């Protein structure tokens, strides 16, 4: 018995499709100087005015791959218990999230709906939101008695459902056409599978709703432990690009797991607090611990990233001290590696992590090396334990006007000014920024080789100035090359780095190694790492 089926609910999309109005098909809302107040984000982090002009049933684009919509998937499969922790969050919003559930889901492939009240304050989430989840069947409440925080809220959900698999949701997503069978189908094969669907974006001010950067990559995470998105390396790209994709670190709050599996890995570590942290334990153990983790891109749901975070913490709550219980229970001597970078976290109390660690053992799991080497073994390639040494750092000075290049602290965009050189000798006071690094990853940007900033020599044009944008380890806009002729071409734009004689800022030009408003000489270098990346 292992028919398939077709789950694509097609008069609906056609309804969605000939649906009209403000944010439909998830274009973005008609901004307005009454949206665009400080007020509208000052309770969520995001344009509350906005979202309450968009229809709580509102229609998405359907920016599958052309490859999903042809897809099928066992007319059977296990039912799920949608899981939704919030703490004061948007009533729109929020409404918003179960409607696309209600919606956009196979009402018997769901179990339940449990919404988790983490102690919320807002009066609106209390006897309105239960009068108004008392019309839907499916739809619960459930709420703690203090503030548990996120980790604790998603445990008392996981605790109380009865679904065959828990599936977990932020309370302010949108999914998409046709997403949970994708989820479900490919838990029924692997039970030990994690899966976790596309995140899609969901603008914080205008709400349109469009895909991440790059879409479709791989998870990971540089030292300090930010959560990053890498390129799927060629050697692991799947023939039909609409196919589970393996991925090392999950994002954290949208995806699904067998009910069993997941208490059977002990769900989380109870001693994570508010915010953070949760994503690396889960994601390290169903992997060093027999299971999988697979992104489906035939399943995406939308996600609102906050401008900032509203709610406030408990006092006596780091982020860190949540990190390094995670680092000491599963990375082993890569844990060595955060404090190198954060020494803090060296003599900082971890709590109690006994229990954890016994946890552990008690799973036979592999060891953390293990992880990085077959598992996440493309990481340390955008960000290595150990950083190679730098190509060039200091002052960058131009041989031509004799002048160095200087920065107004603009981190925003500004460009790339010229001024006199101050050597560490000028008055603090006229906000002069004239040092730099040329890092291992072929890019230019300020401070010393030791503090760098996330900033890098952005340029465009052939002729545009240079600014300091983003940085990203994606040898583009920000590739620099120093040559013997000292200037720094810039191979994506053909030209090279000029400035001007009449006391201005910097910009592109034709490359031109006989000159010297070209021609730039940095303080200190390393021959051996320009001997490098300057042959084909
Ligand atoms: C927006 O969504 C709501 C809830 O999903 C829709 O109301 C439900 O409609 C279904 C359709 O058969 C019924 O089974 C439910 O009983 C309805 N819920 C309630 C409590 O009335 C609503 O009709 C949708 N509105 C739009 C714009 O289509
Ligand atoms: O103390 C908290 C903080 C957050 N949340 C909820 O947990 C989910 C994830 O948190 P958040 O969206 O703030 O994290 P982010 O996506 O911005 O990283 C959201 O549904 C929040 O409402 C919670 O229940 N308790
Ligand atoms: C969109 C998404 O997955 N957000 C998650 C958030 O829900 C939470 O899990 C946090 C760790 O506390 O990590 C974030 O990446
Ligand atoms: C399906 O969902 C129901 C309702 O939560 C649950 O009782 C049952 O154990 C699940 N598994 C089956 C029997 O399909
Ligand atoms: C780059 O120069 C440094 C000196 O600062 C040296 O330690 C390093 O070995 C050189 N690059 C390499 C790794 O060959
Ligand atoms: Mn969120």
């Amino acid at each position: 018995g292992q028919k398939l089926k077709d789950w694509h609910d097609k008069e609906a999309i056609r309804r969605d499709a000939q649906r009209v109005g403000n944010g439909e098909q998830g274009r973005p809302y008609p901004m307005t100087d009454a949206e665009r107040v400080d007020q509208a984000y000052r309770e969520n982090g995001f344009n509350i005015y906005v979202s309450d002009k968009i229809s709580l049933n509102r229609s998405l684009p359907d920016i599958r791959h052309p490859n999903c919509n042809s897809k099928r998937y066992l007319e059977t499969l296990p039912n799920t218990s949608i899981i939704i922790p919030f703490h004061n969050e948007g009533w729109s919003s929020l409404l918003r999230t179960v409607h696309s559930v209600l919606n956009r889901s196979p009402p018997e492939l769901v179990a339940e709906i449990v919404l988790v009240d983490d102690f919320s304050d807002r009066e609106h989430l209390k006897k309105p939101l239960e009068d108004y989840m008392a019309l839907f069947p499916s739809v619960r409440i459930l709420r703690t008695k203090k503030r548990e925080g996120l980790i604790r809220t998603r445990m008392l959900g996981a605790s109380v459902a009865t679904g065959d698999v828990i599936t977990f949701l932020d309370s302010h997503c949108e999914a998409n056409v046709n997403w949970l069978p994708p989820l479900l189908d490919r838990i029924a094969r692997n039970r030990k599978t994690i899966v976790c669907p596309m995140i899609d974006v969901i603008d914080h001010d205008d709400f349109r709703y469009e895909t991440q950067a790059g879409d479709a990559m791989r998870g990971a995470f540089d030292w300090e432990m930010y959560y990053k998105r890498i390129p799927i390396p060629p050697e692991l790209q799947k023939a039909d690009p609409s196919d589970p994709f393996e991925s090392p670190v999950m994002a954290g709050g949208l995806f699904a797991v067998d009910r069993k599996w997941f208490w059977e890995l002990g769900g989380y570590d109870p001693g994570l607090e508010i915010w953070g942290g949760e994503q690396y334990e889960i994601s390290f153990k169903v992997w060093m611990c027999g299971g999988r983790m697979e992104d489906i891109p035939c399943s995406r749901v939308g996600h609102i990233y906050r401008k900032y975070v509203p709610y406030k913490v408990p006092a006596g709550v780091s982020l860190a001290r949540n990190l390094k219980r995670v680092a000491e229970v599963w990375m082993d001597e890569y844990a060595e590696y955060i404090y190198q970078r954060r020494p803090e976290y060296r003599h900082l109390s971890a709590g109690d992590v006994a229990v954890q660690k016994k946890l552990r053992s008690s799973l036979n799991c592999k060891s953390f090396k293990w992880f990085m080497t077959k598992i996440a073994w493309d990481l340390p390639k955008f960000y290595p334990p150990v950083e190679p040494p730098a190509a060039a750092w200091g002052e960058i000075r131009n041989v031509g006007t004799g002048l160095c290049a200087d920065t107004k602290h603009g981190a925003l965009g500004s460009p790339l000014r010229l001024e006199g050189c101050v050597r560490g000798r000028g008055e603090a006071a006229w906000n002069n920024m004239q040092v730099f690094t040329f890092t291992w990853r072929e890019d230019i940007r300020p401070g010393d080789p030791q503090h760098t900033k996330k900033f890098c020599f952005d340029a465009i044009s052939h002729t545009s100035p240079v600014t300091l944008y983003d940085c990203h380890s994606m040898k583009g806009n920000q590739l620099w090359k120093y040559r013997k002729d000292k200037t720094l071409y810039h191979p994506v734009s053909g030209s090279c780095m000029d400035c001007s004689e009449s006391d201005h800022r910097i910009f592109m030009n034709t490359c031109n190694p006989s000159s010297l408003t070209q021609q730039w000489l940095f303080e200190h270098t390393n021959s051996t790492v320009l001997e490098k990346f300057n042959r084909n």
